[PDB]
C-alpha cells in the first residue's frame, strides 16, 4: 500500500497486454485508447495519434476488461 | 498516519464506500488496494483512481481506527 | 505551513467545535474534526468520512475560536 | 520572499481584501494570520483558507509592495 | 530545459519591459495588467491596485505584443 | 520520471510539430512548441504565450512523434 507499488505494475499490464482503456479527466472528459507508454508524470495514449496525457489531469483509468492486479 | 490505517481498514473489512471526485462525480465500490498515489476501486472491473482527483472517501457504514 | 494550520485544526478537534468544510467543487460538509494528518482530515457525522486536504477550499467554524 | 512580506503587510495594516478562490468564489475580510499553506481570514468568524484553493488576493486600496 | 530556466527569464523579461499581459486563470477568468514582480509561487499584477496571483491558479500568460528573450 | 515527457516534448520542438494543447478547463490552444522547462511550455504562432503545465490535460501532436 506504499510507494508506486500499485500504479506502475497496473499501467504496465495495461500496456503489455494492449488492453483498451477509458481515461476520465478531472473535467469529466473521457479519452479512450491503449496505453503506449508512461512515466512518473505522463501517460501516452494511442489512437488517431499518440497523445500525452498528464496524470495530474486524470481522475480514473477504467480498463475495458478485468486485468491482473499488482502484487 | 491517519490516511493509511484508515484506508487499510476500509480495505480489510471490505466495507462498501462512495468515492466523490473533485468534479462531483460519485464512484461506488470496495477498495481492493491503494498506494501512495492511487486507489483501486472494485466493481465490474477494478478501476484506478488518482487520489489527487478525490475529494472524499465516504464509507457506507461506520468503522473504527 | 502547519504552524497555524495544526494548532487551528487541533483546537477545533479538542473542543469538538462544529465546523463546515467547503470543497473546491462547492460541496459543503458539516460535522466535526475527529482527526487529521498531513494530507487528510477525518470529518465526523453519520459516518466519519476522510477528506483530502487538496480538495478543501476553507474550514469555517460555527463559532469563533481562540488559539 | 515576495508572498510573505506582502501578506504580512496586508496583515499588519489590517487592509480589507477580497480573496478569489480557484472556483470563482469571492471571500471578503482581512488577513489575520498565515503560514506556508493557509491563510486565516477574519470577519464574521476567522476561517482557514487553504492557499491551494486561492487564485488572487486583491486589496481594497493600493498598498506598500515588497522591496 | 531544466528547472525554472524558461519561466523566470520569460517573466523577468515581461517585467523589465512593462509589456501589457493578459493572464488567464484555470477557471477561464482573464486578468490584465503589467507584471510588477514575482517569486516561486505568485505574480504581482499591477493596475488600479496590484493583486497577488497564485501561479497555481494560472493557465496562460499572453503578452500584448511579441517579446524576445 | 521525465524519461518520456521530456524526449516527447523535445522531439515536438526540434521537429516543429504543430500541437493542440487542451487545458483542464476544456479550452484548446494550438501552435508549435518553442521552448519548455520543468514547469511551463512556450507555445507560438497566431499568438505567442507561456502555458503552465499544471493547467494542461493533454498535448496532442498534429502528427505522430517518433522517439
Ligand atoms: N467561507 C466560504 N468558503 C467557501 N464557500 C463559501 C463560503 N461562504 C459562502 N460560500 C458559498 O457561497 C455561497 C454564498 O454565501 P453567502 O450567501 O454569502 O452566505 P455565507 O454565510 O457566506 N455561507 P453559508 O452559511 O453557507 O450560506 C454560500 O452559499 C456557499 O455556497
Ligand atoms: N512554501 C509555500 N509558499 C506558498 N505557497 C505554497 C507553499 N507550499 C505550498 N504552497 C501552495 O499550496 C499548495 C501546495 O499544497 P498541497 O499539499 O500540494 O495541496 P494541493 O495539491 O496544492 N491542493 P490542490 O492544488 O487543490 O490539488 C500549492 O498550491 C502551493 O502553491
Ligand atoms: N482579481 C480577480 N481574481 C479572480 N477573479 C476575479 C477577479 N476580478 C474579477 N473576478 C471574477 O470576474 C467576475 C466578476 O468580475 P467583473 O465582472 O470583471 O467585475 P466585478 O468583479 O464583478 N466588480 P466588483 O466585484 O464590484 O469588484 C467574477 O466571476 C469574479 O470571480
Ligand atoms: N469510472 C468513472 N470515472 C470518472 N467518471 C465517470 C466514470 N464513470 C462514469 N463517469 C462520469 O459520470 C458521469 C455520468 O455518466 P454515466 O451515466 O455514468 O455514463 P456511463 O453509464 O456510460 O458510465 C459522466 O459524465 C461520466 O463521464
Ligand atoms: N490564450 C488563452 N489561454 C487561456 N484561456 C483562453 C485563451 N483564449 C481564450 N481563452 C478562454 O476561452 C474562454 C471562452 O470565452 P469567450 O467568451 O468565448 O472569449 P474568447 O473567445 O476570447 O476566449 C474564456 O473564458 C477564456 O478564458
Ligand atoms: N485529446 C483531448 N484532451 C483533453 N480534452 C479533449 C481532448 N479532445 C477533446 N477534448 C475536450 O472535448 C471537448 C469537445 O470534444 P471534441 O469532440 O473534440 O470537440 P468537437 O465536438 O468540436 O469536435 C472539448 O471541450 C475538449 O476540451
Ligand atoms: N462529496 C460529497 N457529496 C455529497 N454528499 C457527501 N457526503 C459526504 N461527502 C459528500
Amino acid at each position: 500500500s506504499k510507494g508506486h507499488s500499485l500504479q506502475d505494475p497496473y499501467l504496465n499490464t495495461l500496456r503489455k497486454e494492449r488492453v483498451p482503456v477509458s481515461i476520465y479527466l478531472v473535467n469529466g472528459i473521457k479519452l479512450q485508447g491503449q496505453i503506449e507508454s508512461f512515466d512518473q508524470f505522463v501517460i501516452l495514449l494511442k489512437n488517431t495519434v499518440s497523445q500525452m496525457v498528464y496524470k495530474h489531469a486524470i481522475s480514473t483509468v477504467v480498463p475495458s476488461r478485468p486485468v491482473r492486479l499488482p502484487s
